[PDB]
């Protein structure tokens, strides 16, 4: 026999966060690569369409 008649409590309060740069957009279709380049251009970002191979990428700077 034994009564825990004074239990204790605390109060934890924090905010976590997740973030990362380097947003690599790559397209297989030429028109989707040109649309992305034009969409980011309208957004005011400096872009470069890199035809690396069979897939045409869009550098977002």
């Amino acid at each position: 026999m034994g009564s825990s008649h004074h239990h204790h409590h605390h109060s934890s309060g924090l905010v976590p966060r997740g973030s990362h740069m380097t947003t690599r957009y790559r397209f297989t279709d030429e028109e989707e690569a040109r649309r992305a380049a034009k969409e980011w251009a309208r957004r005011g970002y400096q872009v470069h369409v890199t035809q690396n191979g069979t897939y045409w990428e869009v550098e977002v700077r």
